[PDB]
């Protein structure tokens, strides 16, 4: 006969641990696809299992770090183990960036749908929101990941395209279409 112990109510944190930048808020807005982040649960006996009610749309781990998958909103559920479970949604994104193979602009433009990011802001944004790329488990191999920008009018003209990489913040204007080594980035 030993003495009992006595909780709190399950509460999973607003504040989200993104996993690229070491940021502790709210899920960004803008979302890079397999981007992660470490959900908070408190309360109950401290031993927690996760749940996902759309992996399609995104995954959790035993640790409380999701994986987004697509575009979408989706309910993740935690359950501490004293039968306690409490439910955080996931918004859908204004819109996701996915990294498809490497290829010309021409042929970019194709694979993706004509849906390539219409600035370097749409790229450099979603740094700002997640960081580097390779810091997360579905790109920690690359060490750099260049992006095509929609080229201008005048890029057109003259055969170039704006780039940008995901990982090195690095802007190149200038670029030749017909580059090798970069990354069809689809804007979703």
């Amino acid at each position: 006969a030993t003495e009992v112990t006595f909780f709190d109510e399950l509460k999973i944190d607003n504040k989200v641990d993104i996993i690229g930048n070491n940021v502790r808020g709210e899920l960004p807005n803008i979302w890079l696809q397999y981007g992660q982040f470490k959900l908070k649960a408190s309360g109950g006996d401290g031993t927690y299992s996760w749940y996902s009610e759309n992996t399609s749309i995104a995954t959790v781990d035993a640790s409380g770090k999701v994986t987004l998958n697509g575009k979408g909103s989706v309910v993740i559920k935690a359950t501490s183990g004293d039968k306690q479970t409490v439910s955080y949604t996931i918004k859908a994104p204004s819109y996701m960036i996915k990294v498809d193979k490497q290829a010309y602009y021409a042929d970019a433009m194709s694979i993706c749908k004509n849906l390539l990011p219409s600035t370097q802001t749409v790229l450099s944004d979603i740094y700002d929101s997640w960081g580097a790329a390779n810091k997360y488990s579905h790109y920690s191999s690359m060490n750099s990941i260049t992006a095509w920008i929609k080229q201008t009018s005048s890029e057109q003209r003259s055969g170039v395209s704006s780039t940008y990489n995901l990982i090195t913040q690095y802007p190149l204007p200038g670029v030749n279409v017909n580059t090798p080594n970069v990354y069809a980035v689809c804007v979703e």
